[PDB]
């Protein structure tokens, strides 16, 4: 392992490997680390269910997800459990206990943000949903030229929508989902649109989907290597980063302190540029840890001094949730152009449709596969067939409807009852909000409590704001109802809820961008620069300083991007020794 | 993709390792395919709990496991939900949804049997306890002349604990560990002994043990490589082995068909062996799928022309739970060599003891930790130190207390209402009992159901027997309540209990072992050979035909060293040219 | 049903159950305050909670 | 088959009902308020001792139901409380409120 690098990349989740792929890709030595380990197969950091045991079963894929997600902030625990035995040890008081962060108001947490340790980061379990912003919730690039801002994040959508192999298209011949679709499309007629929901993801076959991932983006093998014999990268799991070296000018970066978490060495690595995407909570430990922002409790008082936004204004959205079992009307309709003759189960049983008909509500496909469904199993009481993939619809955040939307199915848990009902009834919904940026709602962390790598104890002070944000959080609960509604009714078990705040995981604006430090109250510029610094760039969630409803990542990584092109005009790449 | 080895192995769990080892080893052209596909890390079929993050949150891995158990056989389901809108789609009778098997009655069910497809098999999950079977557990090897066959098991035994790395001194020095081992001891002195758990395992520091898998026994990387360079290995995952082929004679395997999962190619693998590792299921499952024993539900009008006992005699434990709470007399005694004078928190707070004093309860390093443990962290009211690890207790299974006990920690996802309890403070009690093989109990499969690799499904008929099986599993609950009762009263939310019959997944009995096919109803011999085949043989736990209370799987990994012993007897490895 | 019916708790302690998935335009308490007849006297951990 | 096995509880100075002089209950009187834990000793160890003989001797009749299985219940769910203005024959020797006549 080398003392000297060009670039330093801290974290291996789909935005590291977007300052991974341009770096090393334009000739730079780029090490990469990650307190995390390989475990994702033989392409490292891909997505998890890509196995075929997940494509197959996908319900189980859930606890996959959960076995990599650690809270975040627990408060200490007040539960009373007085039907112990008089003879066990019995507490005197709600001590702390079991990692628990005594800091913590139980009141004012995010309870449900959890931060995920593996290589790869959180692209190895997400749910791959990646639209853009429209201009009400993204950050301005070009200040005072609508047009050339537009251009710009076009430009840069589109190289980030290539890198995730982002498309529209996959679930096209799926019956649910052309059924919610066309449904939908027809209830909204001239006052909503609906389409698939945007993933980054490829279908390999009408049973298999490509999920995306980091891998997607950077296949994380070490360079050079035969398909890449000029590149130069090595990526070092288990490394805890601790803290980057401030010069007493607060100017530079001088070094990166690193744990190796395997042996147990300590070293100071040195490169020209360091870059932290070790996600939006990881990154503002890192930070506070090397002396930026304020380590403790927030003192207005004692004004920090340097990058005093840090850790404020923190974004997080509305969640809310249902599904539903389809309605009777449109499970009937799947079977509209078909003429049945005789008893199922009987010999003289018949499915047909004329293919072509001008009275056939559906297309020949749809008719083609029902027809075979409901041919081939004469036992079974709904004419969807048993491999139909899940629907992927939205309408995307308009200013009428300022919530994003998703109308699918993911991996769900379903409890022993509601697994009584047939899954190819069943749809999610969930709608996410857009939160107000406020300066009182912060992450900080701890003077005297350390985490499970002994770093300062992260600690939310967190409400949804008062006006906008929670006006709109109720308007968007009722719209899923009143939405839904139109596909069929309530499952019990899955009612219409607001999710644990969090467990969302589009944490925003923990060390937000802007043009200027005190007039925009940020963090990092438009080139991902921490201000003042010459070679330190974050990149992330964190950096988006706006109110979003969409899933975020696209958005950080578009910003990545245009941060290496800044690296790329600023820092000459080492010649090729 | 050679389709010429000598030796074919059929499942790349730890079983399939040991005759990989043994047999790669030993010169011969070997492939593994396995159903499953790689994603334990850079370490091919290894353990997944030996991360840095499952190492600092172990509570997390109970998701891991989770993830990868699908149930065997699910009844169809009657749960009645009738509080779904009027407008939705309601059934009008309980169809068969969601994978459920028709075949199965729900009241004759192993409803927690469950199987995992990946590398490594269940090896990647596992709880790693390797404790030996006493005679009266355990299948004979040499019949009349009980030395003999003392001295063929000790020997098979000792080669398989140094493949699992087996020990009983990784956890010598917990607090909690010795804590419990003492009382335990002391209450039972002159009746039972107490030691630690058989563990797989090597502890690499104080906060950080390396479980085995299968990667221990074999490491499963394609050979020739620089470190073997001689040896001949290819691992093939995402392959599902679907029949091996009878001769006329139904004296030779012929060829395995298989199919690969990624490119849905189909292809005749030609071998002089053929060795099946499939699990205890899975084997049964490939057996009747080429023709042995008896497809469709058990018909004994109609006799199966090979391997009438295949799929009878089937064995599972019984599994009885619960967890405690230290009691106060415990805790209390851990610091009974203390001194301590003033108050916690203030300046004169002082803990002390007296290193080597004869009237010391517990030695110097007992001592020292909890001296420190005081001293630094005078907030807590325990004196157990916070990284102090689990007990790994048990009494071995002997003929006054027939079954095997494990008092210890695992995974385990604790409710918010039990996450209230110091996790210092409590203890796992698992005690499993022994089940005797009766020929009613079977597993058959289905001639009309398929599973998700579209072959003939599972479908168990079973019940505890009644007599002596029935009767010593309540003998075992009351054993639990009343040998728990010794340590802390029971935890609540983990009360005692009977688990779901197959949760425990210690299978048995599916495939047996015996001298003579006739007389001892059994389907391979000592040598683990298929009767009547020169060129087939099982391995695995469906082998065992005995009553067992302990864990099987050192048991089946000693039969698979004695199968390979004959193997390299009658099988000549191809010149390596 | 008769029993529970006419069974009052003596001594209930202060709530400290968190509901945080209220709707935002819910009101939203700051502090585990003195509420449904609850005893703030009462220490949970030394209650006879049963007793009614 | 329903099991209820009680145990008996040591009368400690230390265990008290006492009644807030602030909070007030439903009909406006001094809410009560307990000061209470199982002593230690011998009605701690009887306890568990206790819970033990249930699981031995039940087990002779049948296994535990799913759903019911042994368990201490909430303290005082019972409702046998005593001792709250105890009998004895001197006030002061016997530390108590009320003579063998129950007069107090
Ligand atoms: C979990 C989740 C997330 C998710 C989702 C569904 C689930 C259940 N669905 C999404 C959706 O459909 N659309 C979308 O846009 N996002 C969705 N997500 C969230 C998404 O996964 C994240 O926004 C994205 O992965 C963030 O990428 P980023 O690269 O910034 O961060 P990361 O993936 O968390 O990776 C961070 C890496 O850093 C390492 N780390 C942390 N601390 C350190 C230190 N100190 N030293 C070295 N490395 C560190 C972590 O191990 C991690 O790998
Ligand atoms: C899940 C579990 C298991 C377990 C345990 C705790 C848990 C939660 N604790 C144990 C304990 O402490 N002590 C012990 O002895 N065992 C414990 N276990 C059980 C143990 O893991 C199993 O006994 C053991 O792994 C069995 O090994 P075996 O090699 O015989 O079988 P396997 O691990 O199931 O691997 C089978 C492989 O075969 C592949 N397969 C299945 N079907 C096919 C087909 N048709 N074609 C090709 N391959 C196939 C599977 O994918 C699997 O990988």
């Amino acid at each position: 392992m080398d003392i000297k690098y060009d670039v330093v990349i801290v974290g291996s989740g789909p935005i590291g490997c977007t300052y991974a792929r341009e770096l090393v890709g334009a000739g730079y030595k780029v090490a990469m680390f990650d307190i995390g380990e390989i475990d994702s197969g033989l392409k490292i950091g891909a997505h998890k269910k890509n196995t075929v045991e997940y494509q197959k079963n996908i319900d189980k894929f859930v606890n996959v997800i959960q076995g990599q997600l650690m809270s975040v902030s627990v408060p200490v625990n007040t539960l009373v459990v007085d039907t112990l035995s008089p003879t066990s040890w019995q507490a005197s008081t709600f001590f702390v206990r079991n990692g628990s962060n005594p800091e913590q108001d139980p009141l004012r947490n995010l309870s449900g943000q959890a931060v995920t340790r593996v290589v790869g980061g959180m692209s190895t379990h997400w749910t791959c949903a990646t639209p853009r912003f429209d201009r009400e919730q993204r950050p301005l690039l070009v200040k005072d030229d609508a047009d050339a801002d537009d251009a710009e994040w076009d430009r840069l959508y589109t190289k980030a929508e290539s890198y995730f192999q982002t498309g529209t298209d996959q679930f096209k011949e799926s019956i649910r989902h052309n059924l919610v679709l066309n449904k939908l499309t027809e209830e909204y007629k001239g006052q909503r649109d609906f389409q698939q929901i945007p993933l980054a993801a490829t279908r390999r076959s009408p049973t298999f989907v490509e999920w995306s991932s980091a891998n997607t983006v950077f296949d994380l093998q070490n360079r050079p290597n035969t398909d890449a014999p000029e590149e130069r990268f090595n990526l070092f799991p288990a490394v805890a980063c601790e803290r980057v070296v401030r010069n007493a000018l607060n100017s530079e970066i001088e070094s990166l302190h690193i744990h190796d978490l395997i042996s147990g060495d300590r070293f100071e690595i040195k490169a020209d540029v360091y870059v932290l995407t070790a996600g939006a909570v990881h990154n503002t430990q890192l930070l506070v840890n090397s002396g930026f922002g304020q380590l403790g409790r927030p003192n207005p008082a004692n004004p920090p001094e340097l990058l005093p936004s840090l850790g404020s204004y923190i974004t997080e959205q509305s969640l809310v949730f249902c599904q539903t079992v389809m309605s009777t009307e449109l499970i009937d309709s799947v079977k509209s152009d078909m003429t049945i003759r005789g008893t199922p189960g009987e010999l003289t049983y018949s499915v047909t449709y004329t293919p072509g008909a001008s009275t056939n509500k559906h297309p020949d496909w749809w008719n083609e596969k029902v027809k075979n469904h409901m041919m081939q199993h004469q036992e079974d009481p709904l004419p969807i067939p048993f491999e139909d993939p899940e629907p992927q619809v939205t309408t995307l955040f308009q200013p009428s409807h300022p919530w994003h939307t998703q109308i699918h199915r993911d991996a769900f848990s379903y409890g022993a009852v509601q697994q009584s009902i047939d899954s190819r009834l069943i749809v999610d919904w969930r709608f996410f909000g857009r939160t107000e940026p406020k300066e009182e709602n912060k992450l900080w962390f701890s003077d005297k409590i350390t985490d499970a790598y002994n770093m300062p104890q992260p600690t939310f002070d967190f409400r949804f704001p008062a006006g906008r944000t929670s006006k709109e959080a109720e308007d968007m609960m009722t719209d899923m109802c009143v939405m839904s509604a139109k596909i069929g009714g309530f499952l019990p078990g899955s009612l219409p809820q607001f999710m644990e705040p969090g467990l969302v995981l589009h944490l925003g604006g923990t060390h937000r961008m802007g043009f200027d430090e005190k007039e925009d109250n940020c963090c990092v510029n438009t080139d991902s620069r921490v201000f003042g610094f010459k070679n330190l760039f974050l990149g992330g969630c964190g950096n988006i300083p706006t109110a979003y409803g969409a899933n975020p990542t696209l958005t950080a990584m578009s910003l990545a991007i245009k941060s290496c092109e800044y690296i790329k005009q600023n820092f000459t790449p080492s010649p090729f020794t």
